[PDB]
């Protein structure tokens, strides 16, 4: 280690003095290695001392306390007292023989990686006399030879077992197989290769999809639907890899989530397995997509192909059998019924969060709105006419705001969280956080009206229409601004008024740098206020087909919000409360 | 014994009926049938026990017995840089063996242990059913007192060998001898960090999905205008070098399956070697290079540089990365495979190893490539013209055939190269080893393949001149042909294998002792070496079945991917013989 490297490096001018000095030299370094290698050695002398009298004195002790009892036997309250009175004496012969056991393996780990470092130091050096010393002194000690211990912790075992267990040989062995012990927590191979294809699989149908698409497909034809329909795809499959990277961030992090999640001690989740689902969900789309442009097989109509992919992430968690990871889609199933209901039921923190994902989650909620209306009121199916070539507002009706079939849709999550809020009111009895989150949740049911209603009234042409724009606006801040003041306060909990060392943050943290922290709220700020762009958009002339393509750029970026927010929220709760 | 005390068991509760249901007096006479048997079968099972516990010290007593001999010879040796390799290799035989006989004692003495338990709980089951209190005096008489878990002087005897192999020769070298005597070893790949399975599964879905859109896009989009035959001939043995890596790949996977020890025989770095996963994305990154230059070369995007650049730059690329000197890409690997090389071309001076002989026989299914590199510099050198656009010339010009007939013969020179230094590495053996047995034989044999080749062009040659009597000349070429192949079927099975052997016993068809699971691979691995190495004889019947011409053409490139197939399964038990013996 450090001898290939910084010796090595090291590069002594060959003239700098007479050799006089060089010999000298040599001989420090000399000198010096050996009493390094004298350090070692009595270090490990010393710890190999106190364990053997810890472990003599534990033997002692254990062999008075089987002594006793094999007296006290061969001279029911009693009996019961007496096999708890011999399985605490096992027990504590076990804990002190496991402890003898990992103090010996301290010292032969020790003594092996000094006699190892003073073979490398020889051998890159080129000397002869620290090996020889190593091999001399240390590699010849009697403490690491000495197993006479383990031969009388096994005389011990057997005699209890013979006098108190009798006979029972083979339930001791069991009880007592300590030797090679070490254990670990490997994720399978088989699960990385099958993530690795099904990445790779993505990768290369992602770009040839995109490659056919700029050069085989064309303009011509409608392709809003259809990007319309796939965008809830795109949005579940980055979603689930986002996930992914939270969950591997916590581990990594060593955040103990799994108590205050109150999960099994498996944590029902691995970020291997829900990588791997992204993949198989994305190759799934992916295929999807391009069968539905190509159109290969013969002349079978393309209003067939998205349908299956639907069915099929359904059919994906309504499988009744025990396969397909049975504890985490049974899991997450009763949690969504447990939260669409809310007041019937209890509050628990994995609803809260369930709910505040499905709140950002908007696109996903009305994209089966616009498809059940394109298949329903739309579509062409009791004839067969599969290509729809042309584009009007009638036929369309739907994509527009118009009635409330779009707020409605849009306010379940902020109805969700509402109701959920006033149910925490009811059971905490306390003021101020839920009374807060009340108006923060409803000054989103406020915008979304007011939108609405400038939609439906700006077709007639209604003065007041230039009124209601200008609380539309305003309504807008009184919602963001609002928003932020609470992410930061209390859900972050971010902006201390005792404030310390550290400026305008929490004077403890998990995370190593504090910048990562200045550009996450950096960041929060520019992407909250993602409207601002619609209104300067249309606050000039309007471009054709401009409406749906300001939703899209915008989608990843909503849920790539939501990243950012998960990190702190878990922590910020856990540091806090304890 | 515990089989047999279960089945008493049941059968005594098969006959037990219920408490009214029988009389005393037959309940009487079946106890006392039930309890003189039970006696019958403790006698029995005290007796057997007896005796697999003397057998089990005679067998510790002579693999003890070995074990000193084996340590007073390697010492009388070493008492009276070869010699270093040597003793390194009978250092590594000797606790390999040490290893060996601790693990059997330690195996042995578990088992006894069992077995006491087992006696002990049917004893105690047996207390329990017929109500009575002997069980426990005999296993206190039997259980207790076995002799093979009494006897402990094994494991002290093995460990005063250890301890005198560390000090008298490992010096105090402990961490050594800790090493070659840890019960865990070989197995557990050990596994390599997600980062390598990943790219190994990264490379093989882009591999599979640029073949699936390759076929697809041949069967579809190609114009059928221009003869696509002769790009097959100029890529056709990269094909067969990526899928070579492959299969080799999977052999090191079998190697460590069995346990075989294969990197002694190596004297390969043990604490360094080359897992699967390595190679196969080694396989994957040279696959996915070879599909996208195809691919490339199939639509030719950029009309600037139509179709010079990319076979050039496929092999190109192949060589820099073969040859490369920095430190990565398993630079260590790259260095080894060079010096390799170099060692088996040298032939006449340096040692014959195993990987020389070994990686000569892997070139000579490997001639394919050689044919493919002197046809493709027959053609870029001697008539292309290099000032062109593409290619597209129909085959009615007479210009054709430059390269496609013998003329000077170097087809027949290049196709036997391997055949030559074989022979000539066979011959130096002989040299070295002044014994004949075993090497002239292969040198005759190797030579068949001169005779079968020079015949081949010389009946080709004669055939289109006419010359009626050359039908003599084919009878000679078809009965070479038959010797040759005769001779290496014999070969591989008597010698290769060991099988057909004279001492073949209740393994009908089989050697003495076996390690592979199962036989039915051995049988269907013989049927596939019989069937597949008389190969060319069914392109003849094809011949004898159709009379389109150039036909012979197209058959040969299906023929291709199958001598990697015979060797990929020969080389299998190939290490498993080499295993016992020495070269």
């Amino acid at each position: 280690k450090d001898m290939l490297y910084s010796a090595q490096d090291q590069a002594p001018s060959v003239e700098v003095t007479d050799e006089d000095t060089v010999k000298r030299y040599f001989a420090k370094f000399e000198e010096k290695f050996f009493q390094t290698c004298e350090k070692e050695l009595a270090k490990i002398n010393t710890f190999y001392s106190e364990k053997l009298a810890e472990a003599q004195r534990r033997f002692a002790t254990l062999q008075n306390e089987l002594q006793s009892s094999l007296d006290a036997q061969k001279e029911s309250h009693e009996e019961r007292v007496q096999h708890r009175n011999i399985k605490d004496l096992k027990l504590a012969f076990s804990e002190f023989y496991l402890s003898l056991i990992l103090l010996q393996n301290y010292q032969n780990l020790n003594f092996t990686g000094f006699r190892k470092i003073l073979k490398k130091h020889d051998k890159i050096l080129e000397t002869s006399r620290g090996a020889d010393w190593r091999v001399a002194h240390v590699e010849v000690a009697p403490f690491y030879t000495c197993k006479k211990i383990n031969q009388l912790i096994s005389e011990t075992e057997a005699v209890v077992t013979n006098e108190l267990e009798d006979g029972d040989r083979q339930k001791a062995m069991k009880r007592l197989r300590v030797p090679p012990l070490g254990a670990a927590q490997p994720a399978p191979a088989w699960t990385t290769f099958r993530v690795g294809l099904f990445c790779g699989i993505f990768i290369v149908l992602n770009i040839t999809l995109v490659l056919a698409a700029v050069f085989k497909l064309e303009t011509d034809r409608s392709i809003w639907p259809l990007i319309r329909i796939y965008r809830g795809g795109f949005l579940l499959i980055e979603f689930l890899f986002l996930l992914g990277i939270n969950t591997y961030g916590w581990r990594q992090a060593g955040v103990n989530h799994v108590l205050i999640f109150e999960l099994n001690p498996r944590s029902n989740l691995s970020h291997q397995h829900l990588f791997e689902i992204a993949g198989f969900l994305g190759i799934l789309w992916c295929l999807s997509l391009l069968a539905c442009f190509f159109a290969p097989i013969s002349v079978i109509p393309t209003y067939v192909y998205p349908l299956a992919l639907y069915g099929f992430m359904v059919f994906f968690l309504i499988n009744p059998t025990k396969t397909f990871y049975y504890k985490s889609r049974f899991w997450l199933l009763k949690l969504l019924f447990r939260v669409f209901t809310a007041p019937f039921h209890k509050v628990g923190f994995a609803d809260f969060w369930l709910a505040d994902q499905l709140n950002s989650l908007s696109v996903i909620l009305m994209d089966l709105e616009y498809m059940i209306c394109f298949y329903s009121l739309e579509l062409k199916w009791d004839e067969s006419k599969g290509l729809l070539p042309n584009n009007s507002e009638e036929s369309g009706i739907c994509h527009k705001y118009t009635y409330g079939v779009r707020a409605i849709v849009q306010c379940i999550p902020a109805w969700l969280r509402f109701i959920q809020c006033l149910r925490r009111y009811r059971d905490t009895k306390r003021a101020f956080p839920h009374l807060v989150n009340a108006g923060k949740y409803s000054t989103t049911f406020f915008m979304v009206t007011f939108a609405a209603l400038y939609s439906t009234h700006k077709e007639r042409g209604h003065s007041d229409t230039m009124v209601f724009f200008y609380l539309w606006i305003v309504f807008y801040i009184i919602s963001s601004c609002y928003t932020l003041i609470w992410d930061l306060k209390m859900d972050w909990g971010l902006f201390d008024k005792n404030a310390g060392e550290n400026t305008f943050l929490r004077e403890e943290i998990v995370y190593p740098q504090k910048a990562y922290y200045y550009c996450a709220i950096i960041e929060d700020v520019i992407l909250r206020f993602a409207w601002t762009i619609q209104i300067s958009i249309t606050s000039t002339t309007l471009l054709p087909h401009s409406g749906d393509i300001i939703a899209t750029v915008f989608a990843p970026l909503e849920v790539f919000r939501r990243f950012v927010w998960n990190f702190f929220r878990l922590e910020n709760e856990h540091l806090n409360n304890c």
